[PDB]
This record gives structure tokens, C-alpha cells and sequence, in this order.
């Protein structure tokens, strides 16, 4: 069995109203018949265009990220403001945050934390560099990520997280993930939540896969045991992610 | 004589939708009788909604922070998307990200001449902390500031720019700043640009003042010579910021 699966739009820094409200139609046009959770994710700039003509039922939005308080921060965007502004929905720990942007284990936790301590459903990122897979760190370094985050929740809280699986290894460096590669590492993080945490919060887990997928390679990937859906970049702007939701059936 | 003052209000990490739209409508009941420029820098989040309120047509709205160009940057938003949207204003190198978010000299300039290459009006900030000004390091850090901002523009570029002063050796040390000495800090940035880039620069170029302004001080301040006008934090969440764009008469 396999929990409600997950279709994610990881927009990032792109878009224009224009190609943002065509995508926007293409999406509300769209037959969706089975039970997927589909998440758009854009830039804070976008999101009451989003939120205002997004009208598909099977569609939450989302904020790509944020910091825990309001105040002296120019620049930023924290959880009470998103909240106000009724965004329920966030990606934390996103691997170009923690590559550029500072995010350490411990920053990223105590994000997810403050989200989660105020009702955000959050999709907490994790996953290992070339350097780390090449001399065999993987379980350790992942692992590691996990607990820092698990350090902080309370068992209920399990409720409001997703965990998204990014193969940075194989992200810019010509290297390539298979389903299979996929399906491993998955398999350790789900078997880490069972022996840690417990296997009723394990089996109700979303684990998403965030390496490269296209309309093509979905529905491979999706047939893994343990895959419950994709955090999707590249894709995600193209009218090709109707096919990757298409694929979690 | 003295070029067209400005009053910004710089929001910050704050603001909820109530709040701030009844602070938009005091704005917009405001009789503002003389040439000021007000310039509202909110959250990425509510430039929608400030741009749709603001009708004040001496306002214009800016946004705090930006990244030069558009990608693979989950959670930060480019100049083109600003564009895009509608925004011309922009606040770079403010204090708090050059203190938390890894800004240097060189990335600074590196945005404000992206920002200034695509028709942006930048408010550029500068300051030194209270090592440096204690050192009698004023000028050197300053002007060295300045001067990474300069090198890479042209001097029509000149037209687009505004400096922001801001006080870092006063802003939560407990020292506090006196005219007299913001008037000695400005008077230094405008003779350098008087003699390195042109006294028709020089004498065209606002100077913003970015310690703490009240409607108390913000008069004796604006009465000094070399400032032009505010970069304002705390009082421009409060009614009394119509005080400050007063004081610039």
C-alpha cells in the first residue's frame, strides 16, 4: 500500500505573469481523477496571482521558502506573514539553500520546527553530494540530515511533514540517478523512521523524490516501493508536469 | 540648494494584511503639498496588495532585496521578475544582509549594477560598525564601500542611484548618532564623489539618512546640509512616518 501521493511544482526563481497565468489555465483545465495532493511552489512575488486564479481543487500553494520571525530582517519573508496571507504549504532545506545560501542541518531544523509549530504542512529536503556518494557516506550523511530534523518534532508532528529525497550527486555534475538508485535510497530513510520512530509514522510518510524527473521517467520511478511522488524543478514549467501527475496513479 | 528629497519606508520582515492596509489608507488620505519622492519597500509577499492600494501618486513601491538573474534559486526572486511584476524601486546592501546574509562590497555592486542595467532607481546602503568607527576607520571603510559600487558604473548610471548612510556603529550597540555627526558622514560621501566621478554628480546625487529617525529628530536631521531625506525602519510601520515626509520641506 502506498500513502496519498504528492505532485510537486518546485518553480524556483522563475516566471512572468503571463507565463505563469497560461500554466495556471493549462492546470485548472485538467482532469484529475485519482487521490494526489498537487503543490505549487513559486517565487513569494507570484504567489497572490496564484493563490487568486488557481481554482483546480487538487491544487494547495506554496512558498519556497522562509525564516521563523517577523522583524529586522530586510529582505526576507517569514511564517507569520505567510501564514496571514493563507499559505499552508512550504518547502524547507532545499539543496541550493543549503549549497548558497547558508542552511546547515541545524538551520533547516529549527525552520521545519517553527513551521510546523504553527500549522504549516512542510516538505523538508535532504540528500547528499557527489563526494559524499562516491566514498560510500550516503546512510550516514542522510541520516544525519533526518535526525537533526526528527531532533526537534514530537511524535504527532510527523503528521505535517513530507521528506523530499534530492540525489545531489547526480544534480550539474554528469552523473545520473536510476529508479532503482532511487528506490535505496529511499528505502533507508523509511527504514530509519520505522526503527526510530515507529513503523504506524513510517508506513503514513510521504517520501518524495527530488532528482530529475520528466514525463518520461515519472511512471518508472513512481512504481518503487518506497517513491510517493516528485518535488519537480525543470519540469514544473512546462505543461509536461500533467503527465508526471498523471504518472502517481 | 538641495535635489528632491526622498522618504523610504522600509517595512522590513514585517506587516499582515490588516495592518498594513490601514496604514496604506492613512497614506493615501495624506496631503503631501510639496516635491518629495515616498518610496514603500514592503515584503515580496504584499507588493501585490501595496501596489494595488497605494493610489498616492507621490509614492512609488519598491521591493528590499533582489538576486541579478533568474534559475535555480529556490526561494529568492530576480530583478526580471521584479520588472515584470511592475516594481522600478529597489533597496540593496542594507545593513542586515551584508550582517546575516553574506552580502560583501562585491556582491552588492555586482547587484546594484545589474539592477541600475535594467532601469531600476536603486537605494544603495553603506555604513561602518562600531569597531571601524571606533578605529577612526570612518572614512576608509565607507569610501571603499562606495567605491566598489562605483567601479563598476558608468557615469550616466549616476542618474539612477540614490546613497543610503546608515550608522551601523549606532543601530543596537547603545551608541547613539548626533546630526552633527550624520551631517560629517555625508559631507564625506558626496566630496568623494565630487572629486572622483563630478561636482554635477555630486551636486544631483541624494543622501539618504538611515539611523533612527523619529518625527522627533527627523526635521533637525533633514536641516543639515548634505542629507537628503530618510531610509526609514521602525517609525515608517507607524502613522507618525507622515511627520518624517513632512520634515523634508
Amino acid at each position: 500500500s502506498k500513502p496519498q501521493p504528492i505532485a510537486a511544482a518546485n518553480w524556483k526563481c522563475n516566471g512572468s505573469q503571463q507565463s505563469l497565468s497560461e500554466l495556471i489555465d493549462l492546470f485548472n483545465s485538467t482532469s484529475i481523477n485519482h487521490d494526489v495532493q498537487c503543490v505549487v511552489a513559486s517565487t513569494f512575488v507570484h504567489l497572490a496571482m496564484t493563490k487568486e486564479r488557481l481554482s483546480h481543487p487538487k491544487f494547495v500553494i506554496a512558498a519556497q521558502n522562509a525564516i521563523a520571525k517577523s522583524g529586522a530582517f530586510t529582505g526576507e519573508v517569514s511564517l507569520p506573514i505567510l501564514k496571514d496571507f493563507g499559505v499552508n504549504w512550504i518547502v524547507l532545506g532545499h539543496s541550493e539553500r543549503r549549497a548558497y545560501y547558508g542552511e546547515t542541518n541545524e538551520i533547516v531544523a529549527d525552520k521545519v520546527a517553527a513551521a510546523v509549530a504553527s500549522g504549516f504542512m512542510v516538505i523538508a529536503c535532504i540528500g547528499e553530494t557527489l563526494q559524499e556518494r562516491e566514498s560510500g557516506r550516503t546512510a550516514v550523511v542522510v541520516l544525519t540530515q533526518i535526525a537533526a530534523i526528527a531532533k526537534k518534532l514530537k511524535k504527532a508532528d510527523w503528521a505535517k511533514v513530507v521528506i523530499a529525497y534530492e540525489p545531489v550527486w547526480a544534480i550539474g555534475t554528469g552523473k545520473v540517478a536510476t529508479p532503482q538508485q532511487a528506490q535505496e535510497a529511499h528505502a533507508l530513510i523509511r527504514s530509519w523512521v520505522s526503527s526510530k520512530i515507529g513503523a504506524d509514522v513510517a508506513g503514513e510518510l510521504r517520501i518524495l523524490y527530488g532528482g530529475s524527473v520528466n514525463g518520461k521517467n515519472a511512471r518508472t520511478l513512481y512504481q518503487q516501493r518506497d517513491v510517493n511522488g516528485f518535488l519537480v524543478g525543470g519540469a514544473s514549467l512546462k505543461p509536461e508536469f500533467v503527465d508526471i501527475i498523471k504518472a502517481t496513479q
